[PDB]
Formats: C-alpha cells, sequence, structure tokens
C-alpha cells in the first residue's frame, strides 16, 4: 500500500516500441573525434558541470561551440550524449556536432552548433507580449519533440534556454539532467533548479512523467508574464511548495497527495496548513498588466496544476488559444 501508480498521459511507451539499445544508454560505445580539429577562441561562461567556449572547426573554418565536462561518472556522460544523439534533428534542440577529449585532462569535450551566449534570462527585461508568446511556442516544440523521443528534460529554466534575438532562434540547452521516460520507473528528484521544481518532487513522488517539464514551464512563463522572478521563490526545499501553496492553495495540495497516497512528513503537514488559492489576477500590478490576458492566465492555470496527469501535454499546450496569433508569425528578423 505504498504510493499510487502513475504512467505518462502521452508517449507512454516510446522507448518500449523502440530498440533496446535507443534507451539502454550505459551500453553506448563513444566515438571519438580529432581534438586537433577545433581549437577554443574564447570562454563564453560555465556551469556548475562544465566550461564553454567559443572555438573553431579547422578543417572548414567553421564557427562551433565547447563544452569541456568536468569530471564526473561514464554513466551520466553516456547518458547525456546518447540523448544528445537521439534529439540531433528535432526542433529547437542544440545540435551535438561532435565529442572529443581535452588535450590535458583527456575528459569528454562536447562539440556543439555554435549559439550567441545570450539567454532566455538575461532577454527577461525587455520582450514584448507578442515575444513572450512566440518563444513560448519554441520551446514548447522542444519540449514536445523530447517528450515524443521519449527523454525528460528536468533542467527547463531561463538559464537553459539560448536565444539569438537578432535571427529569432531558440535551442533548449543542458540535458545533462535529462532521463529516458519508462513506465513504471522510479527516478531521483533532485532534478532540476528549486524554484523550477514541481511539486511531484516536493513530495518524493517518484514515478513522474515528462509533465515535470511542463511545471517547470509554467514558472517560466509566470516569471515572465508577471515579471517577478523567480515566480515561486522557495528558500529551502519545503519553502518551495509553501510558496505554490500560497498562490494554488492547499486544498488541491491535500487532494493531489491523497490522489496518490503520497506519505508527507507529519511536520511539514502542519507547516503548511491551509491557504485559499489566490486568483493569478493578485499579481497583476501597472509594470505588467500588458503581459497579462486571459488566454495567459488560461494557458498558466493550466499548466500549473499540482497534479502532473492534469497538466496539459507539450501538444495541448501547443493548441492553447495563448497561441492563436502567433503561430502565423510572419518571420520579420528586423
Ligand atoms: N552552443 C552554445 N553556444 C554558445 N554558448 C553556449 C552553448 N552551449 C552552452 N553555452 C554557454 O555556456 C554558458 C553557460 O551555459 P551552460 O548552462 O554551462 O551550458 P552547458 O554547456 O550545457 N554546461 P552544464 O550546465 O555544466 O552542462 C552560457 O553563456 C551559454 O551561452
Ligand atoms: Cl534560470
Ligand atoms: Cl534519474
Ligand atoms: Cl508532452
Amino acid at each position: 500500500s505504498g504510493p499510487v501508480p502513475s504512467r505518462a498521459r502521452v508517449y507512454t511507451d516510446v522507448n518500449t516500441h523502440r530498440p533496446r539499445e535507443y534507451w539502454d544508454y550505459e551500453s553506448h560505445v563513444v566515438e571519438w573525434g580529432n581534438q586537433d580539429d577545433y581549437q577554443l577562441v574564447r570562454k563564453l561562461g560555465r556551469g556548475k558541470y562544465s566550461e564553454v567556449f567559443e572555438a573553431i572547426n579547422i578543417t572548414n573554418n567553421e564557427k562551433v561551440a565547447v563544452k569541456i565536462l568536468k569530471p564526473v561518472k561514464k554513466k551520466k556522460i553516456k547518458r547525456e550524449i546518447k540523448i544528445l544523439e537521439n534529439l540531433r534533428g528535432g526542433p529547437n534542440i542544440i545540435t551535438l556536432a561532435d565529442i572529443v577529449k581535452d588535450p590535458v585532462s583527456r575528459t569528454p569535450a562536447l562539440v556543439f552548433e555554435h549559439v550567441n551566449n545570450t539567454d532566455f534570462k538575461q532577454l527577461y527585461q525587455t520582450l514584448t507580449d507578442y515575444d513572450i508568446r512566440f518563444y513560448m511556442y519554441e520551446i514548447l516544440k522542444a519540449l514536445d519533440y523530447c517528450h515524443s523521443m521519449g527523454i525528460m528534460h528536468r533542467d527547463v529554466k531561463p538559464h537553459n534556454v539560448l536565444i539569438d534575438h537578432e535571427h529569432r532562434k531558440l535551442r533548449l540547452i543542458d540535458w545533462g539532467l535529462a532521463e529516458f521516460y519508462h513506465p513504471g520507473q522510479e527516478y531521483n528528484v533532485r532534478v532540476a533548479s528549486r524554484y523550477f521544481k514541481g511539486p511531484e518532487l516536493l513530495v518524493d513522488y517518484q514515478m513522474y512523467d515528462y509533465s515535470l517539464d511542463m511545471w517547470s514551464l509554467g514558472c517560466m512563463l509566470a516569471s515572465m508574464i508577471f515579471r517577478k522572478e523567480p515566480f515561486f521563490h522557495g528558500h529551502d526545499n519545503y519553502d518551495q511548495l509553501v510558496r505554490i501553496a500560497k498562490v494554488l492553495g492547499t486544498e488541491d495540495l491535500y487532494d493531489y497527495i491523497d490522489k496518490y497516497n503520497i506519505e508527507l512528513d507529519p511536520r511539514f503537514n502542519d507547516i503548511l496548513g491551509r491557504h485559499s488559492r489566490k486568483r493569478w489576477e493578485r499579481f497583476v500590478h501597472s509594470e505588467n498588466q500588458h503581459l497579462v490576458s486571459p488566454e495567459a492566465l488560461d494557458f498558466l492555470d493550466k499548466l500549473l496544476r499540482y497534479d502532473h496527469q492534469s497538466r496539459l501535454t507539450a501538444r495541448e499546450a501547443m493548441e492553447h488559444p495563448y497561441f492563436y496569433t502567433v503561430v502565423k508569425d510572419q518571420a520579420r528578423m528586423g
């Protein structure tokens, strides 16, 4: 009589229907490239698990990007490599062009297509309402694609979305926490960034699915339309669920837990208490009111729901009328 099972509403068996080797990434054998074929130009930044550099492919002088992984188990390296290989060709996902080793460290050096080192998080200040819709749809293409190829990103956040605003091109990056979805598998909840974690991770519900990403995307949307960064600003893991409950109310939270018979720390129950559902209009101010339309609020509602199985899928999100006009975009660069 543990917690109740769950299987994804969409793309449930896509990995099942594929050959083993599609998803059995521990078995993958990396083909190494020519390390003397890429020379680093300059440092573009970093992350908790990589150094990213602009570089050049010398055999044709083409511009690339090179992510040098810090040390770390080969299990994950093969997982990120296989995923990136599987997704190559998909809309708006970063293209893996080679893997080589760092000359001195001998660690893997992932060659990608070059983008601008400019992300969605940098552009929060300036985006018109049309542009928020537009880029949101571009991210959805990536999620729908990855989810349909059996893959959960599990780290959707503005830092992980590169935008070339000049060319109106977005790529979803940082697949290092991505995993393959298998109905009935339990996944670690130490995925994603505090502010973008679904209530499932926050209550240790491990039989989660692609719909985690859809919560994270809702959280990104909310910060952008309300100009509050982040939107749910939890100071620790438990406080993250308390902040969500202060907006979305506790009655549905407690209905979600008893839906899936999840075991919550009694003492943490006491901390949550009872919070009434705030109407999404509470966070409208003069400074953000031009970003907030009824279709925006309806879309967010359908994303920010405690029950992972209730949230819009990427495809259903793509059909939502928040994207009615922007799908007709006439592709003006300037
Ligand atoms: N293909 C790329 N083109 C340009 N910049 C990139 C590219 N990939 C990553 N970066 C840059 O790296 C900096 C930090 O990105 P980061 O999230 O570290 O990417 P990552 O290479 O996936 N690293 P990690 O988080 O360790 O996996 C940002 O300024 C990004 O612009
Ligand atoms: Cl971020
Ligand atoms: Cl995992
Ligand atoms: Cl989906």
